[PDB]
């Protein structure tokens, strides 16, 4: 019973560190939709880790897919349900096909801009 | 060992249903900062569950506290760390003092606009 309590604290730290990386990834993909960012990554002109347009469009569509606008025919609860599953499959490092890539490479690709420098202190 | 796998599926559904309610609450507090909303709840003029200004300012400051703008002196990773903890203390129904209310009443108050009607199909 003593080791049963040590596992509860570890999961709380895991689900919290997840929630931290969540909002980080949300911040990355929201400002990613800006146009001055995608043109900046054309050759990395202001601290952007260079990325070809194939790898850009991979997640530029994911940003549209993961942080979308509400469908008036869809309840805004089940919209978040769909968006929440996308985020969850991303952290799992799964290999389900999505927009032409894999969820494992998605986390790696987004982790590349989670240490780039464009993700903090940007216009 | 068989019952150990049934618990993993239940936690996955719990952490997913959490992630669903998360983004719902984020959507509630983001559009909450709009001015046409707080003036609408002055007497519920377009489907708004009436709320006095004490109970409004409780969460109108929480929205500023929970979905803020980045501090240039703070790394945008630890900013999300702080915001993630606020969301997590909210779902726990805790009783820590915050902006003059309690986290248990916060979830109840926000659950009142999670079934109101102003939270779907709004300008």
């Amino acid at each position: 019973k003593k080791a049963q309590r040590r596992e509860h604290m570890l999961k709380l730290e895991a689900e919290k560190k997840k929630l931290r990386t969540m909002l980080q990834v949300q911040y990355v993909l929201q400002n990613l939709t800006q146009e001055h960012v995608q043109k900046d990554f054309k050759g990395g002109l202001n601290g952007a880790v260079y990325l070809p347009s194939k790898e850009m469009d991979y997640l530029i569509k994911f940003s549209k897919l993961t942080c979308p606008e509400r469908n008036e025919s869809l309840s805004v609860e089940d919209q978040m349900e769909q968006s929440s599953l996308y985020f969850w499959d991303l952290l799992e490092g799964s290999e389900k096909a999505v927009v032409g890539t894999t969820y494992k490479h998605m986390k790696d690709l987004l982790s590349k801009l989670l240490n780039s420098g464009y993700f903090e202190s940007i216009p």
